[PDB]
RNA sequence: AAUUUCUACUCUUGUAGAUGUGAUAAGUG
DNA sequence: GTACCGTATCCACTTATCACTAAAAGATCGGAAG
DNA sequence: CTTCCGATCTTTTAGTGATAAGTGGATACGGTAC
């Protein structure tokens, strides 16, 4: 079985790191004397005043595109008509391939292939589309193919500038592929059409032929709303909410118009349905009997209705990569100075650019360590980077069978036959190899054939390269064992990076320095400085474990490319930044799998682990409780006071900037939560927000800031390293710990995130830890004198206890269901004790009475909050003794108050029942903060949390996270009883309140 | 109150934690 | 005192996507042959 | 003088896997009103 040590490197992490730079010498001078910042400052100025031009190229070419669909919808109609009746992963996976099909069709409609129009047109798409991705957009054909955008001088100027330079605008460029791809992805125009658009469409033309349907006087009406606005007069309305109209509403203007139309300016369609509602009559009812209301249409994409300058020193992919061969071009390197790291720009010469080239030398000699950074990248983008796919071979195999000997850039010519080719493009999308094709096909012996001629040919490529004829394979398995390629590349993967130091000569580098050929800065933050004395920070941890000599010998923290420069005109003078990024755990997959299904292994493999429950206080900000499998607790903390500081006290009287000092406390109190689960090797459990709104006093109060803090504990659980911790060991820098999968979204990462749970808000504070009973009447309901009698007549029997002075009450709950909410026990009958009100003494000896109540004061019908308290035993025998009823007998009391039916007494008898019944009780003027429970127990003793015994809870905020870790004890125990290793993604308020009244009672 | 950046302090010209950046688009209150 | 109806959120905040890249391929410029 | 050749710098370009899967709703001070 695996141990809790065992979750360490189990997928990649990327993170990145931020640092300030230190001039050397006179480097910034020779950047003062050359005049680059200005340059680089206009240059991004610029590029953020041409970005709304190309947008609106990008605009114009959508919707004179977009205008041209001619694409049925009926087809996809039945498919979600289908899913929605039965929701079958069968027809869940044929809605899911019909919705792709049409995304490829309207991409084919995109990019110019389709059968519906003309090949010339089509032609003439496909040209746009091929060069709306290219450096052709600046000043070439795109603009005068597409004549219908016109530019003023000063723009082509503007676009002009940016000649030699298009690289600088490559990442935007492929965001904009973004917008046109057809993969599901939300920010593409055919998942807005086909998977976001349609649906409200065709829920709206089904509402209204069903509102048609019911009555139709209203469809003239629609009509002359549609003659009111004067929109799409060439069609009718019931041709408008209909599928060959979903033909048109494609660009935003008619999107526009359609919203308008039900929205109005001037009446709308929706106003005209609310007055129909408001008439009251009958045909009123019948469409307030159905959903009378129509959805609008969302807007389409990219259509409309201190600061810093990134740097480039005119030189396009400035630190791209930290490759020796693309040394030459990027000019980023890296040297190491006795622990101080400095950083290498050589800027470009005057007109061409003239190369450096340091000399290696000995090591013993003085001088900087130059890094040395041997990278082939990602083996998918690169191995048909080379051989397939290179423009003489797909030529030659266009022209001959003929199998053809590459030798350019190669130790050994290497033959590829038509074969591999054919592997590699077998004219379909699901390649022989890949692993659509055995989903689709199933034909599992071609599929290892083609793995095996796939794997046998990469790997005497990677023999026979030149840049990878050096590195060892020796590691890899055999071919014919591989299951499947993808783990065999995040094998491969690994194996091509390695990074060297070798010692350059002082007098060498600070000569380049001198002259202005090389300019040179220092990484720095705080931790580089002389004076550091004490712990340093995490990135400065994952920046030295990066260097370290046994991660050069194995690496575990890997060094990215794509590092970016930026200026600031701390604040006292300019500055320069340096960010670069950074890959932990490499040499693990690329992405989880079956992560919450080895937690759970784990988990029941180790039914001992502790659990830590999370909860928001009204005293205390953040309250900790840790128990253990049977629910007996271990430790319960506040947080309001972290590493000595309090934090209540500066948020009450700063109070009278709140949002930074909330993520700072949240930050110091995700150290103490992360020490805490180190610490008992157990699991965590939080509340789920999306599942109820309460909390209106605790300091922790929005929704936001509690779901972001989720977030950053999520962030910080799924990578995690400890300073006090060896770097070798587990949980140090280059074995960190993984325990929570990676954020997705929180509507999508469903309950169980790894070791992390969540649990429904509700019935969590106000519920008895001893016997689980809460309170089961809403309160609302109670207002009229009838109805209060009905309350009284609904309870069994009350009598006095003559032995120990208290009384005793009766329910069961087959009664007075008129008033109760609709959550029933586990048990039939409780057994409410209203104690009698005596002094007692708690396991310290304080000093204070039993039963005591506080309940708010009422003025104008109206709450003033002057919490006022209250002893409720001394009330009832008060009221008791009002009207002289004798009770020393024992006898049922009820219908004795209940056959004189004075109003008043009734009143303050109910009145009394609020009292007994409240659940908790706080009031934060004397500071009192407590439980008391009117019921009593198995052992016979009603619970008070004023007794401050270590076995229960001492506060209300104590007993909400006791309870919230016994819904996580709920749900493991349903994991130990599950054998598919999973959870049931919720669960309700009844089986809860019925789970914890009977394993407590 | 000194920070790649943020929070909280000043035994220490500093300290304790956290810290994925850049770009784009959409939605909501 | 029992229905009951609407107000306070308006610039910010939250969800999706992708790049973390050497090297081929193509444009560009300076020098030599008819 | 004009044209064809190789160095040199900018762009773009290759693409793997593997399931989640369909998951439920929810008001609140407060004030004014018959």
């Amino acid at each position: 079985m695996t141990q809790f040590e065992g979750f360490t490197n189990l997928y990649q992490v990327s993170k990145t790191l931020r640092f300030e730079l230190i001039p050397q010498g006179k480097t910034l001078k020779h950047i003062q004397e050359q005049g680059f910042i200005e340059e680089d400052k206009a240059r991004n100025d610029h590029y953020k005043e041409l970005k709304p031009i190309i947008d609106r190229i990008y605009k114009t070419y959508a919707d004179q595109c977009l205008q041209l669909v001619q694409l049925d919808w009926e087809n996809l109609s039945a498919a979600i008509d289908s899913y929605r009746k039965e929701k079958t992963e069968e027809t869940r996976n044929a809605l899911i391939e019909e919705q792709a099909t049409y995304r490829n069709a309207i991409h084919d409609y995109f990019i110019g292939r389709t059968d519906n129009l003309t090949d010339a047109i089509n032609k003439r798409h496909a040209e746009i589309y091929k060069g709306l991705f290219k450096a052709e957009l600046f000043n070439g054909k795109v603009l005068k193919q597409l004549g219908t955008v016109t530019t003023t001088e000063h723009e082509n100027a503007l676009l002009r500038s940016f000649d030699k330079f298009t690289t600088y605008f490559s990442g935007f460029y492929e965001n904009r592929k973004n917008v046109f791809s057809a993969e599901d992805i939300s920010t593409a125009i055919p998942h807005r059409i086909v998977q976001d658009n349609f649906p409200k469409f065709k829920e709206n033309c089904h509402i209204f032929t069903r509102l048609i349907t019911a009555v139709p006087s209203l469809r003239e009406h629609f009509e002359n709303v549609k003659k009111a606005i004067g929109i799409f007069v060439s069609t009718s309305i019931e041709e408008v909410f209909s599928f060959p109209f979903y033909n048109q509403l494609l660009t935003q203007t008619q999107i526009d118009l359609y919203n308008q139309l039900l929205g109005g300016i001037i009446k709308g369609l929706n106003e005209v349905l609310n007055l129909a509602i408001q008439k009251n009559d009958e045909t009123a009812h019948i469409i307030a009997s159905l959903p009378h209301r129509f959805i609008p249409l969302f807007k389409q994409i990219l259509s409309d209705r201190v600061e810093k300058f990134k740097l480039n020193f005119q030189m396009p992919t400035l630190a791209s990569g930290w490759d020796v061969n693309k040394e030459k071009n990027n000019g980023a390197i890296l040297f190491v100075k006795n622990g101080l790291y400095y950083l290498g720009i050589m800027p470009k010469q005057k007109g061409r650019y003239k190369a450096l080239s340091f000399e290696p030398t000995e090591k013993t000699s003085e001088g900087f360590d130059k890094m040395y950074y041997d990278y082939f990248p990602d083996a998918a983008k690169m191995i048909p980077k080379c051989s397939t796919q290179l423009k003489a071979v797909t030529a030659h195999f266009q022209t001959h069978t003929t199998p053809i000997l590459l030798s350019n850039n190669f130790i050994e010519p290497l033959e590829i036959t038509k074969e591999i080719y054919d592997l590699n493009n077998p004219e379909k999308e699901p390649k022989k190899f890949q692993t659509a094709y055995a989903k689709k096909t199933g034909d599992q012996k071609g599929y290892r054939e083609a793995l095996c001629k796939w794997i046998d040919f990469t790997r005497d490529f990677l023999s026979k390269y030149t840049k990878t004829t050096s590195i060892d394979l020796s590691s890899l398995r055999p071919s014919s064992q591989y299951k499947d390629l993808g783990e065999y590349y995040a094998e491969l993967n690994p194996l091509l990076y390695h990074i060297s130091f070798q010692r350059i000569a002082e007098k060498e580098i600070m000569d380049a320095v001198e002259t202005g050929k090389l300019y040179l800065f220092q990484i720095y933050n705080k931790d580089f400085a002389k004076g550091h004395h004490g712990k340093p920070n995490l990135h400065t941890l994952y920046w030295t474990g990066l260097f370290s000599p046994e991660n050069l010998a194995k690496t575990s923290i890997k060094l990215n490319g794509q590092a970016e420069l930026f200026y600031r005109p701390r604040f006292t003078s300019d500055k320069f930044f340096f960010h670069v990024p950074i890959t932990l755990n490499y040499q693990a997959a690329n992405s989880p799998s079956k992560f919450n299904q080895r937690v759970n292994a784990y988990l029941k493999e180790h039914p001992e682990t502790p659990i830590i429950g999370i909860d928001r206080g009204e005293r205390n900000l953040i309250y900790i409780t840790v128990i253990d499998s049977t629910g007996k607790i271990l430790e319960q903390r506040s947080l309001n006071t972290i590493q000595q500081f309090d934090y209540q006290k500066k948020l009450d009287n700063r109070e009278k900037t709140i949002k930074d000092l909330k993520q700072g406390y949240l930050s110091q109190v995700i150290h103490e939560i992360v020490d805490l689960m180190i610490h008992y090797q157990a699991v965590v459990v939080l509340e789920n927000l999306n599942f109820g709104f309460k909390s209106k006093r605790t300091g922790i109060a929005e929704k936001a800031v509690y779901q972001q803090f989720e977030k950053m504990l999520i962030d910080k659980l799924n990578c995690l390293v400890l300073k006090d911790y060896p770097a070798e060991k587990v949980g140090g820098v280059l074995n960190p710990y993984q325990l929570t999968d990676q954020f997705t979204s929180f509507a999508k990462m469903g309950t169980q995130s790894g070791f992390l749970f969540y649990v429904p808000a509700p019935y969590t504070s106000k519920i008895d830890p001893l016997t689980g009973f809460v309170d089961p009447f809403v309160w609302k309901t109670i207002k009229n004198h009838e109805s209060r009698k009905h309350f009284l007549e609904g309870f069994d029997f009350l009598h006095y206890d003559v032995k120990t002075g208290d009384f005793i009450l009766h329910f069961k709950m087959n009664r007075n269901l008129s008033f109760q909410r609709g959550l029933p026990g586990f048990m039939p009958a409780w057994d409410i004790v209203f104690e009698k009100n005596e002094t007692q003494f708690d396991a310290k000896g304080t000093p204070f009475i039993a039963g005591k109540r506080i309940v708010p004061v009422i003025e104008n019908h109206r709450f003033t909050g002057r919490y006022r308290d209250l002893y409720p035993a001394n009330e009832l025998i008060a009221l008791l003794e009002e009207k002289g009823i004798v009770f020393r007998d024992g006898s049922n009391i009820l219908p004795k108050l209940l056959e004189n039916d004075d109003s008043h007494a009734i009143d303050t008898m109910v009145a009394l029942i609020r009292s007994v019944l409240q659940m908790r009780n706080s009031n934060a003027a004397t500071g009192e903060d407590y439980i008391n429970s009117p019921v009593r127990d198995l052992n016979g003793v009603c619970f008070d949390s004023r007794f401050q015994n270590p076995e229960w809870p001492m506060d209300a905020d104590a007993n909400g996270a006791y309870h919230i870790a016994l819904k996580g004890q709920l749900l493991l125990n349903h994991l130990k009883e599950s054998k598919d290793l999973k959870l049931q993604n919720g669960i309700s308020n009844q089986d809860w309140l019925a789970y914890i009244q009977e394993l407590r009672n």
